[PDB]
């Protein structure tokens, strides 16, 4: 019952965002102030923010700019970081941060702050041509699998930014790729077994393992129209999510 | 009071670790079996083992085909797997999973196992000569600096392996002084602020980022003998761990 919100200043993610995903959903193409001035005239909710900046908490650069300012510039980043332990947060990790506290500064419907880091500190892009699959496909899903994992079951809304798009430098084409690939996931509920999506991850990511591939999850992939061989092929960069995935589900 | 102990069955990782860390630590050469029966000669005691893995929890390959022998095979690699709620982990997390349900099977002191995913999938090598940082530096000291950090207070000892030497192809020399790093910070306490702990991570990680360096940090580092010019330059492939953490402390 969750809805996904995706928000983005750059039209040319908003706008790939879009043609990918298959209301449970909404694009928002402008600021995050934008985005809450435009939800009070119907907010008369609780939600939660993907936070997906460095493993210091510090809030600067782009989407996090704009939480920065939002909630009340330097000394909510200095409340924020001690709320992170004040220590290094590896990429891959994810910390979700209560903002109720406030209560006790408070702004809007938004309880929650998904800590998400994507880079240590951006003193350079994540993004390398050279290996678009480990340096882009792979950190994007890995920032939205987590934010999905962690998103508090009580909200009634997660706000997302087109990860790791800005400064990190990973192309909109790709991040929406494995951002509508996450949320395909994660829409297909339990009509996907934990398993088998276990096993979508792993053919996705390319990191093909026989091992880890089931009968089980073999058999419900035939059940399901999901075909093996394009499965244990796929490729990322000419394949469609369509084929790990079908709409039917 | 926590003691270290690292234990590989290669004897060249074990003799780089001798060389490399400055009772509190305990260098053991040989399989887990091996460790465990020498350990009881003196057991006459609680412990977390690290299993830095893969993103899914399986127990194959190296150290983790000891685990999964020494705690039952294929029914405890079961159960380990549900304990991990069966999905995918990204690299970069960390799960603790507590053994002691198994008086609710059991083995020994351990407690414990930190469940810290190094590879998706052991499908290829993590390690590329091209970039070593990225692939071999970084890695294994994410890996340990989650260990250390995730480690419950109460144990006696945490048992870690040769982090990314297996089948990760990490060299020797490589994952030592990442390990060495790591245990660098943590051995030093409170004699070092949390936020020059952060500001030497940074630096080390090659992520050179005035912004989140402090000046109160290097008033600390004039304070400590940390050469504040060495320490923006440091090149992991050819300076010494000392300059960042001089023995002093
Ligand atoms: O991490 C997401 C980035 O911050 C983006 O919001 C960019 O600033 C603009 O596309
Ligand atoms: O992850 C650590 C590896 O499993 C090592 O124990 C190798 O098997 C041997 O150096």
């Amino acid at each position: 019952k969750m809805r996904i919100i995706l928000c983005d200043t750059n039209e040319v993610v908003t706008n790939l965002w879009q043609e990918s995903i298959p209301k449970y959903l909404c694009i928002h193409h402008g600021h995050l102030q934008s985005l809450m001035d435009s939800m009070r005239k119907g907010d008369a909710h609780s939600y939660a923010i993907v936070s997906p900046g460095n493993s210091y908490g510090y809030l600067g650069g782009g989407f996090d700019k704009a939480l920065y300012n939002y909630f009340g510039g330097k000394p909510f980043e200095t409340w924020f970081r001690n709320q992170l332990g004040g220590r290094y947060h590896t990429v891959g990790s994810a910390t979700v941060v209560d903002l109720q506290r406030c209560l006790e500064e408070c702004r809007d419907g938004i309880r929650y702050i998904i800590h998400v880091p994507t880079v240590v500190a951006p003193s350079a892009p994540i993004f390398n041509p050279q290996n678009p699959l480990k340096t882009g496909f792979e950190p994007v899903f890995n920032a939205m699998w987590n934010a999905l994992m962690h998103s508090p079951k009580d909200i009634d809304g997660l706000i997302i930014p087109g990860l790791c798009t800005g400064y990190a430098g990973v192309p909109p084409i790709i991040s929406c790729k494995s951002m509508a690939f996450a949320l395909r996931l994660y829409m297909a509920g339990d009509h996907i077994s934990k398993e088998l999506k276990n096993v979508l991850i792993m053919y996705y990511l390319q990191y093909p393992f026989e091992p880890f591939f089931p009968e089980s999850c073999k058999i419900e992939c035939q059940k399901l129209g999901i075909d093996i061989e394009m499965l244990k092929s796929f490729n990322v960069e000419k394949d469609a999510i369509e084929l790990l995935i079908p709409r039917r589900i």
